């Protein structure tokens, strides 16, 4: 009958338990704990965590399930507006983006952003030739730096620096204060305190910030009228073959600002984590130097050759299976239904799924779950459906995906070709939740190679 | 009858004259009033300054005038050491080092450093292509970023990565304030108040950013013994021929120092000037572009085309005419002697040269001495001895000269070749005056001629 589910605080029930800096983490502790389902309530809210592969393929039925807005993405919401990530699936603007934008994210479009994206990758690298002997990386700033310009640069044919810089452009600072603020008030209960009147102060601000110079760009890129190999150029001359429609200026900003919401973070994590792992783990980096060491025999790296780098590939596969940089998505029940054949939901009842427990489930990927082996995606059939969902499920399943991939596959191509890598501080694993994932104060030096670009 | 001297304030005498923050600009304006040359005195102290090169001529004379160390210099050696410019022609250090190192700053030593220069020039370039539309260029800023960088590659093979920074190095940003510190000094009223406490503090600990980086990096070459083609190579291995010995390592560590500070305000200060005037006089910027346009043919510069900018040369020596970055310098005299048959002078006595007067000298120059002509500079030999002295007097000169001019020549062609400059705020010049002078808040608009590299 009773579902599992954590210890209580009395009236606020289960909600305390997110009072902390590392709720991912924590939650899958407790699923470790109460196994592949557990009830979540708060004051006036109940969900319930999936964390088995069994659960969450029948949650991943699109007939039966759709896309939910949990309270993150709500607040989100409010700077990233009918976006992509924060529509409802009824929302007429999620399927009119949606339509409009595919061919714009494809494998077969990823040719045309290319070359910006190695324009970014020649900067990192240059910096870090660039780098006197006893000095080091910090990694996952670099990475951001690296993804921020690159989204920056193919999304809107903005260049926002970030390497010529200690302090972000305005709009990065804005938009990192916008999302701490967003996640912050998951763990509080009192809006209207005196106190955080100061929080909303700036968060208008923030939102500001981000509004004006993205509808400054758009406007500007319209009177001008130029062309270029951008995202925002397609969604200028793009109609919907459904509705006949193109998006409006007011959700063209919101696709803008949510292309850097949605992927910078998440794909600087990525290539964080994967160098994480690849230090942690000599042999397998050694492969990774190999393949491209062999592949990459130009200075400035092909889309055709990035392709032929099949183990940096799973290198990058085995990283999000065990610490996807976005942990969970929420969903909801369309109608009355019964989960697993013994649990029933109600209309509208919430699940949320922790990926990284998906990731773990022993049923699917054997007893040395926590080990780094990139080796499991060796043949991308033979993992089973549902089993591995780092970019989401179905129809809102991450439409940047071939984006990601394709520039961490790149850059982590570019980085074992022009560096020997050294853990010189033994860095142990501190995982900062924000949205995402990183790895906090991880740090390496990087010996070069001496390979000209 | 007796000889000029400006108002006096009791028994102060003189000195509040250069209680302001630009005192040399004030000098000038004095120079202006009182004309050929004038004495200031103060509590304990005397000096005179001259201003024509009727007696700058006979001042340059080395058998009666040798160099003196100005207060200024004094406080600049609590740092500087022993260092050529803030060394006594007597003492066996200066004569050592300048033997041991002329060969390294000579003509054709620049050769060597050549590819170094273009490696940050090309930084800089790439930074102003890379800056979006409606963003402008921080002048001086940029400048110092780049001849800081420059000559740390060329001195010591040590990279600042000032282009990636906001926030400059460690050491620049103690030796930026060590200089400001040391300038202040000249005015203070008694500096052992408790209130500069802190500054004294402060002004230690800059001394040990300094010391101990320069330290180690000498330390670092002198275990590891590779090769660069750099200062500090010469400085480990070279031996005066007179005396048969090289430089200790104390030394050798006051001379990168020296470089340092002595390099790259001066530098960058030249170059902010000459392109405030190539903007502030359109007809003569289209002529040193169609120069750079012409003789620039290739992506990367070479040594020989950057002496073949002869136009661009005499932009350079025309904006030295006007504001000379290193506007005074300091004369003793080594016996008594008559000066233009009308003042007399003991042993000891001292002298200032206002440069800036000396270079609007209308005997020499003729009436236009403060419109902007390279044309001046079209036949060098012209020039009466004594006249044009940017770069100081004899033995005691710049030594840095050759390294500076070459460097300003290539990274002004440069700039001329790859950008079409807007004076687009009409800027007023504003000269901020520290050891050295620069147009303060000057911003112009670089438009891309897209040119490749
Ligand atoms: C490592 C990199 C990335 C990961 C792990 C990731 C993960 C995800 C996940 C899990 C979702 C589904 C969210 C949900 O169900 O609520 C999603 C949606 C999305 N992602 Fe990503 N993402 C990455 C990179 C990117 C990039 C680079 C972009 C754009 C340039 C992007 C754009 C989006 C968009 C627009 C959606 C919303 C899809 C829709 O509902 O139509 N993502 N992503
Ligand atoms: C626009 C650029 C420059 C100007 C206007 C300039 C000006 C001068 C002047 C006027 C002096 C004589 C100082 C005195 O008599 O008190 C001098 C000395 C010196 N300069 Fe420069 N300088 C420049 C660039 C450089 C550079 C790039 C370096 C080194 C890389 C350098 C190194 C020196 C040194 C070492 C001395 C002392 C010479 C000695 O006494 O042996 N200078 N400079
Ligand atoms: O925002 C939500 O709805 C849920 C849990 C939650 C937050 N507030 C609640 C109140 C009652 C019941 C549940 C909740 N949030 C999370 O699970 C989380 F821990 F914040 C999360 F995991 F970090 C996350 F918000 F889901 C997420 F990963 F950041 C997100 F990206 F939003 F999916
Ligand atoms: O340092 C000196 O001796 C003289 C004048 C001076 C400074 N303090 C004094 C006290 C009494 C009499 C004269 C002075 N200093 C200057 O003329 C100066 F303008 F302040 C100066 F800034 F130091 C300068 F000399 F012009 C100079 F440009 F900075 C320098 F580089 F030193 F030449």
């Amino acid at each position: 009958k009773e579902m599992p589910q954590p210890k209580t605080f009395g009236e606020l029930k289960n909600l305390p338990l997110l009072n902390t800096d590392k709720p991912v983490q924590a939650l899958m502790k407790i699923a470790d704990e109460l196994g592949e389902i557990f009830k979540f309530e708060a004051p006036g809210r109940v969900t319930r965590y999936l964390s088995s592969q069994r659960l969450i393929k029948e949650a991943c039925d699109e007939s039966r399930f759709d896309k939910n807005l949990s309270q993150a993405l709500k607040f989100v919401r409010d700077f990233a507006g009918d976006g992509l990530f924060t529509s409802w699936t009824h929302e007429k603007n999620w399927k009119k983006a949606h339509n409009i934008l595919l061919p714009s994210f494809s494998q077969q479009a990823m040719k045309g952003y290319h070359a910006m994206m190695v324009d970014i990758a020649v900067q990192l690298v240059q910096k870090w030739e660039r780098l006197n002997a006893d000095e080091h990386i910090e990694v996952p700033e670099d990475m951001t730096r690296l993804t921020l310009d690159t989204i920056g640069l193919c999304g809107f044919n903005y260049r926002f620096n970030s390497f010529y810089r200690d302090q972000p452009h305005p709009f990065i600072t804005s938009m990192v204060r916008a999302l701490d603020e967003a996640m912050n008030k998951l763990q509080r209960a009192n809006p209207d305190d005196p106190a955080y009147d100061e929080n909303k102060r700036q968060f208008q601000e923030d939102i500001k910030v981000m509004n004006d110079l993205v509808d400054k760009i758009i406007a500007d890129r319209k009177a001008s009228g130029e062309q270029s190999d951008d995202l925002l150029t397609h969604m200028l001359n793009g109609k919907d073959p459904e509705t006949g429609e193109p998006l409006d200026d007011e959700n063209i900003r919101y696709q803008i600002i949510t292309f850097l919401i949605a992927g910078h973070e998440t794909t600087s994590g990525l290539l964080s984590f994967a160098l994480y792992f690849l230090v942690k783990n000599p042999h397998v980096l050694q492969k990774a130097a190999e393949e491209a060491a062999r592949v990459l025999v130009d200075p400035v790296p092909s889309y055709k050759q990035v392709k032929q780098l099949k183990y940096v590939g799973m290198v990058l596969n085995e990283a999000l299976r065990l610490w996807p940089t976005a942990p969970a998505f929420s969903l909801y029940a369309k109608e009355d239904t019964v989960l697993g054949g013994e649990y029933p939901l109600e209309k509208g009842d919430e699940l949320m799924v922790l990926i990284p427990q998906l990731h773990r489930d022993k049923t699917i990927w054997g007893d040395d779950v926590e080990e780094f082996r990139p080796e499991r995606f060796e043949n991308p059939s033979a993992i089973p459906q549902h089993a591995f969902k780092p970019f989401g499920n179905g129809q809102r399943a991450c439409i940047g995906q071939q984006f990601a991939l394709h520039e961490a596959t790149l850059v982590l191509g570019m980085m074992l070709k022009h560096f020997d890598f050294e853990d010189h501080t033994n860095y142990e694993l501190d995982i900062k939740e924000t949205l995402t994932l990183k790895p906090e104060g991880f740090v390496v030096k990087a010996k070069s190679k001496k390979i000209p670009l």
